[PDB]
């Protein structure tokens, strides 16, 4: 197991990186800098996540100390839903890149599929509590993101939730500047997403699998929802490869050729997620894990399930 997976853009980028979804901003300057000596070299942010600032303290005091260089770092971020339009990304882009401490991105994702209203609000609603809907569509969005690229303040550009014909949307897109070089979507051994990856990886696009622990602390959680980390058929594998039911979840998406991001702001779990390149699970182990396909979502954006761009009633 190699550390980096070469992009499209030429560029190589860990696959495993640190989470930052739901980090409390007064732990994640801690999370992000211990991370960092212990040998993350990939964050991945988000302006909706509303701790870019804390996590950029940390990333920032990582380079004055000297424990990494600018280019060993790979720092992902995404474009927010209310930024869809030409005019608002590179505002979106460059407040990302203030609070983050950085003159350029690694990777800017469109976080979403979905365009919403402009304004204050992260979910735009109308009075009957519906999402309101941007009218800029994904290939207009793209055309701002390909714009960023070449004004030097990214240096890749990828998407995230997006279903395969709007991937292929993308691909397909008439003066397409620049292939997406990655799409970040969920994936763990609940909701194992062989079709999606498939399609991604023929076409070069690398895959990030997001939630690979199943988001144990995600807000929506409810007591009957099935739990990985507690599922007894995962915990076996763990002990006989003695290792952690969580260090085999990371392993998992690595031996696909995914990228993977666990979340942690535990100290010692973070130090304890990145010990997962001593050891390799069988075929027969990766197997039995995709055999626990349920199509189990921990996101599955419910607000938005009648905009035109909701990426989830697709098979894939
Ligand atoms: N593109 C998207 O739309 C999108 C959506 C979801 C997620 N993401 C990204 O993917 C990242 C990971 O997904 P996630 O945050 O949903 O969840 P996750 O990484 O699957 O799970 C995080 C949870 O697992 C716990 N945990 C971490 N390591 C553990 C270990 N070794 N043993 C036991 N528990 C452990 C964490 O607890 P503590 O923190 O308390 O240690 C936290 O409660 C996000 O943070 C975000 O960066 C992106």
């Amino acid at each position: 197991m190699a550390s980096r997976i070469l992009l499209n853009n030429g560029a190589k980028m860990p696959i495993l990186g640190l989470g930052t979804w739901k980090s409390p901003p007064g732990q994640v300057t801690e999370a992000v800098k211990v991370a960092i000596d212990v040998g993350y070299r990939h964050i991945d942010c988000a302006h909706v996540y509303q701790n870019e600032n804390e996590v950029g303290v940390a990333i920032q005091e990582k380079l004055r100390e000297q424990v990494v260089k600018r280019e060993e770092l790979f720092i992902v971020s995404k474009l927010w839903c209310t930024y869809h339009e030409k005019g608002l990304v590179k505002g979106a882009c460059q407040k990302t890149l203030s609070d983050l401490k950085l003159d350029y991105l690694d990777l800017y994702l469109i976080h979403w599929p979905t365009g919403f209203k402009p304004g204050k609000e992260f979910f735009p609603l109308d009075e009957s509590g519906n999402v309101v809907p941007s009218d800029t569509n994904i290939l207009d969005t793209w055309a701002a993101m390909e714009e960023l690229v070449d004004e030097g303040l990214v240096k890749a550009i990828g998407i995230s939730n997006f279903n395969h014909l709007q991937v292929e949307m993308i691909l397909n897109k008439p003066g397409l500047k620049y292939k997406p070089a990655v799409n970040q979507i969920e994936c763990h051994p609940y909701l194992t997403q062989e079709k999606l990856i498939q399609y991604c990886q023929s076409k070069g696009i690398v895959v990030t699998a997001y939630s690979p622990l199943g988001s144990p602390d995600r807000p929506w959680a409810k007591p009957e929802d099935p739990s990985l980390l507690e599922d007894p058929r995962i915990k076996a594998i763990a002990a006989k490869h003695n290792k952690t039911t969580a260090q085999v979840l990371i392993r998992f998406p690595m031996q696909r050729n995914l990228v993977v991001i666990p979340k942690s702001v535990t100290p010692e779990r973070i130090a304890e997620n990145f010990k997962v390149f001593d050891f390799e699970l069988s075929s027969q182990d990766m197997t039995t894990l995709l055999s626990y396909n349920r199509n189990w979502r921990v996101c599955a954006l419910l607000s938005c399930t009648s905009h035109k761009d909701y990426p989830f009633h697709e098979e894939f």
